[PDB]
């Protein structure tokens, strides 16, 4: 303890042979003085260039929050020291750092080389950050990461990633939210598509993908889950829930599971969110969510659509669907859909096909290479099969689950063996299997 | 008050008398000071290796949250101490809890003796760990119990416990919950295999299994019922049967009676829970039971396989290609989702007479070791009569049923005996009707 | 704390004067030192058969909690002072009661008088504990018991002390809670013999008894009232009506008025008193019911008792057990789950001309003793005044209906004639219609 004090003395002394001689010896480089200040901070204000120059080189943090909870760049730019804002920006110092009182270190110093170093920080890092997300953008765009976990469906991640990019380069208007509507059978991937993006785009937030199963809606009351109940009953003090995750995270990814499971008069309460990204809860709190990505995912013309797919597989071949027929698509939604205006609020409407047969075999081979892996992660199995066990897991493919009825297949058919042979001890440890089309 | 302040002073001091006297008269033993710290914060900080003894061996607790924020070990760990740090280690302190600042016990401790000695208590949690989940693994396998405790249903029994055991050594994706769909007779030991099921994975822990009988949730009101009310509506507050019980025990075995009952979206939320293995209740909290085991009871096709039998007094008494269950099933339900995610379906037969014998020798076996008037044990009860006993069939209710039976006329001839004081010392319980 | 200090100061010191200062001055009697020890348990270390005897006097509990936790009398004991420990005993001292370190006055008593003296209290209990179960025994037959205060029921009376016996003797299903329903029309002594019983068997003023009327329980009152509101729910009462009471006398006999207005949800909440009973209460407390005694009652099954009367003249008189099993009951309060795990059903039969007239006699007799100028009551005719009550027959909804008729033919006549001053004594009866 005594350490730290020595180190603030120092810096407020500006003695560099003192500063140098505690910090060697472990002194916290951004210790605390009861008063409010740390070492590089009174140094700072002191104009000590060359103490706080050592503290920084040292590991000193000059963003840590009358001048109470000025970093050391406010306390720097109080001076009016040019050279210590610049050696303070050098070190990682925010220009745009807000004290307790919300000074900067843009305000405190009169116009010159404060001035223009703080500009100049704050200009390089804006150029610099926009320019390396860009150029990740281009290296890696969302197609390449769809494509390593969702398989077919080329058109829709087309649509999603077109709108996606146009959204992420500022080219989209900020008065409404950006909405989606994910149309096909069963078990293609649409909440796949949907978990896959809120990952990308939130991948290190939880808060930032919102999930609601609209199955948990089916009756009008339901949309009381949303905003809460009205002052004087029972839940009004909670509020609403969707409006408490929106503005935990207002830019937040919402899917809407299975949408056409809700009543209709349920969703009556997302034309606002649609069309002006704005919700109010019981309180009478008002969340905007301009900038939230809402995707809606049903099966109503799962029908039509596989229907329509054919044409594609209709061709004389002597796979991209212009769909002009949506003209007759739009009747079908209504008609689940009572309201033109919930349909007029979608953006886009993305449409998800049923698999080729060359998706099926690279589906079951994915399965395979899963469980392949796994195998090897857990009981250290090397797992090996050539065509002849694709085909033959695909010959088992059922329509009305697509993805789902893959999964079964293998399950079923390989992975049972697998586990029996397991239980019997017929697998010594990293022992190697093929699939040598082990099948009737 | 005063009692802490001196016990606090005491250890700050190093002195054993006034540490040992405050601990005896009845001082707070995890006293806590003005100043953030508690008197065995401060024993250990000081590297007051006895002070640290004496108040762990009155309970002192070493992991109780600048060094804002830090326990017990983190002082003395701060101080550098090996005993102090060895003192409070043995008293449960772990080396990986963070304080306030986030800052562990290791991360204080300089290389030597203190880090050597946290690696050590962290290589003993882990290896405890690592040690319990192997003696799971190893401990008698479930089947064992389900024969100790099921007679007969073999195949279910054989189904169960293959299932179990393929999820256990992995070969199963966890992200989807177990379903299981069981079919057969009422009253032949479905709730109990599903009772020993929860016993084999939760048998420290009731909670571990759950019932829902659909009988209860046939109209669409009822729906609120299941996962609570929303916000504003009567019964908000109970938050729904299935929900309030899952997010106690979110690993739990959960069983729904009879979901031919189950009005349709009722069937719906099960379905969604069943792909995805996750639900919200209706407060807003989510629930994930990724890893639960879900088990639907039904009767719609219980008369098809008792008649056909194609195992009892067919193959054994204790594939088959029951073509029919499938259409019967799908007839009955949104066969697309209900009988698509359903892993495995459990076949449950009628009882045999060997297998009624043996309910029925248990049942006298019971009834003849609880006997508290200890000294008339040994009523033994020949053969003949469980055979009697048997031939009062009531297989129509079930196993309960044949219990009653021999309550009947097993128990209260007993009870008689004893109230008349007719029967000392015990008898064969030889013929009678 | 200085008037406590005082009086611990007077009593350690033998001061008379100070003691008696100090208890008249409202001193606490049982005030404790800092170090453990009160002013009785000085008192007695220190021989002050005078301080004890005038603490005992103002109330000094001398039963009150190495030497730590150490009682009065182990402090009189430890003195070797016979007056001050026949004085402790005298209080209500246990002769037995260990301290914290597990030690009875006893082991600190010497060879003397002090281990006759205690050897005679722990006697004194033995015989206590002794004379109970005597009591208890002598109960028996807890028909004749039932009897003494109920008329009729003779069949439903037999059935509770023939199951209460097996209970009690081991021959019955004691693992599972105990459990009645009770049938027939209102006021045919279902809750005379639920509170007789409830007198009987409770030592006594029915404080084990718990009853509820389950028509004013609903979706709105379910959980508020037979759990109880808890924390966090609207209102906060805990237990509310059921488990608030079980909280005492987990063995209660517990009523339940009408199931026929009994909610669904209530219905199905009751579910959890069979099994293992464990009941939820609104604080969380959870009762093993194994023990306890429920009784359901209803009249959506009077019919099935009234409409034959066979039950009641066929029974050894001058039908069947079950004649039809469950006939109504099944249908309407789902026997999967809640008759199913009821043990027995009782039946009540309409009551008898010979149990009217005795009714109507009972209910005359105490009108008669009632009397404030009871020199004035000659019941004459009170047998052809009761043949004329009994002609308002109860047919209606039980023998409320003749205590109306009593009140109506007797009381209003009486009055009247008090009021026109024509009752100086010695004055008979009125025959009328
Ligand atoms: N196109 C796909 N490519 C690779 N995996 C897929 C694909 N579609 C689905 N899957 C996988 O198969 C499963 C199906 O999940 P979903 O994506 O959610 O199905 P779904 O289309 O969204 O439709 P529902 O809700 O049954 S209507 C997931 O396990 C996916 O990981
Ligand atoms: N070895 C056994 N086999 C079958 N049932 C048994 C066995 N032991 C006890 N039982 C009884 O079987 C019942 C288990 O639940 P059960 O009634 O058979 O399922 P369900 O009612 O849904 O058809 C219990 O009442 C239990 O007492
Ligand atoms: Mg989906």
């Amino acid at each position: 303890s005594n350490k730290d004090a020595a180190l603030l003395e120092a810096a407020r002394a500006n003695n560099m042979q003192e500063v140098s001689r505690l910090l060697s010896e472990g002194a916290d480089v951004n210790a605390k003085h009861r008063l409010g200040w740390t070492a590089l901070m009174v140094a700072a204000i002191n104009r000590n260039n060359s103490v706080v120059q050592v503290l920084l080189a040292a590991g000193a943090d000059p963003n840590l929050g009358s001048f109470k909870g000025c970093t050391a760049l406010h306390y720097a730019v109080l001076a009016d020291d040019y050279r210590t804002v610049k050696e303070l920006l050098d070190g990682g110092a925010n220009p745009l750092q807000r004290n307790e009182m919300g000074h900067t270190p843009l305000d405190y110093a009169r116009e010159g080389e404060v001035m223009k170093l703080l500009r100049t920080s704050e200009a390089k890092y804006q150029e610099k950050q926009r320019k390396r997300e860009a150029e990740e953008r281009r290296r890696f765009p969302l197609e390449q990461r769809l494509k390593e976990h969702i398989i077919g469906q080329e058109s829709a991640i087309a649509t999603v990633g077109a709108a996606i990019r146009r959204k992420e380069n500022g080219w989209y208007d900020e008065e409404h939210p950006l909405v989606f509507l994910f149309l096909g059978s069963s078990g293609i991937g649409k909440t796949e598509l949907a978990k896959q993006t809120a990952k990308y785009m939130h991948k290190d937030a939880k808060k930032g993908f919102i999930r609601l199963d609209m199955s948990e809606f089916q009756e009008r009351h339901e949309v009381a889950k949303f905003i809460g109940s009205p002052p004087g009953y029972v839940g009004h003090e909670e509020g609403g829930q969707l409006t408490k995750k929106l503005k935990q995270c207002p830019n937040a990814v919402v899917l809407f599971d299975e949408v056409d499971k809700a009543h209709p008069d349920v969703l009556t309460i997302m034309l606002q969110l649609f069309d002006e990204g704005r919700l109010t809860d019981g309180k009478g709190k008002t969340i905007d969510c301009k900038d939230a990505i809402f995707i809606m995912t049903s099966n109503v013309a799962s029908d039509e659509i596989a229907q329509h797919a054919l044409q594609l597989r209709q061709e004389a071949l002597e796979t991209i669907s212009k769909n002009f027929k949506e003209n007759v698509i739009r009747p079908i939604l209504k008609a689940h859909f009572r309201r033109d205006e919930f349909l007029g609020r979608i953006n886009e409407i993305v449409y998800f096909l049923p698999f080729c047969h060359s998706e099926l075999i690279q589906l079951v081979n994915k399965e395979l290479n899963f469980w392949a892996k796994r195998a090897k992660q857990r009981h250290n199995i090397t797992l090996l099969w050539d065509r002849e066990v694709a085909d033959v897991l695909v010959d088992g493919y059922n329509v009305h689950y697509g993805a789902r009825s893959i999964k079964h297949e293998v399950e079923r058919r390989v992975v049972n063996q697998l586990a029996a042979a397991y239980e019997q001890d017929l697998l010594p440890g990293g022992c190697t299997l093929r699939i040598t089309v082990e099948d009737s």
